[PDB]
């Protein structure tokens, strides 16, 4: 596996997680191991490094919590802009699916 | 907002190892069935490939050879489908994990 198609998992994963709600990293990193039933343990560097560029797009953004009770834990959102790109890799990569679709359609039809 | 750079690469990507998945082919040809199968839309550029082609080839994912005008075809390795299998497989786990994502937040919902 490719660790550019890594990172694009990891990405895919994030904007999901965060879809369902506000979290922090080891809260993120404990659900997905979860929702992967142990298999995936995201890697730190890689969610710090994805939110330095989801921050820069303006896909996410950040807040201070737990400050009440004596912390100062970094939550992240989702932004709309954030639903937005989520939105266009979904129609994107349908596009793309049908692209290769018709390729194989097109394959077909020259055998006849 | 837009979709990144690294999101495009994929795509295209993506579409040339498929069309080299069901065949063998030349880079005009490769052009031309895409052309067609967007319905018009996508006619990629020669230089676009060739920059792909370069890397593709670099990592042992595609292969080249000399057909008989005498075009110079691509061929996806086997290493090449390997791949491609392996990129299917782990990233339908990763719908799953997405799918058990949504799943766990309707439970505690309730
Ligand atoms: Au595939």
């Amino acid at each position: 596996i490719p660790k550019e198609m890594l990172r694009a998992q990891t990405n895919a994963i994030l904007l999901n997680v965060l879809k369902q709600g506000d979290n922090y990293v080891y809260g993120i990193i404990k659900q997905v191991k979860e929702a992967s039933n142990g298999e995936m343990e995201l890697n730190e560097a890689t969610l710090y490094t994805i939110f330095k560029r989801l921050e820069k797009d303006g896909i996410i953004s950040s807040y201070w919590g737990d400050e009440s009770q004596g912390g100062r834990r970094k939550y992240y959102r989702l932004t709309e802009i954030g639903h937005e790109n989520m939105r266009l890799a979904f129609e994107s990569w349908s596009r793309v699916d049908k692209i290769i679709e018709n390729l194989e359609a097109n394959k077909k039809s020259e055998a006849i």
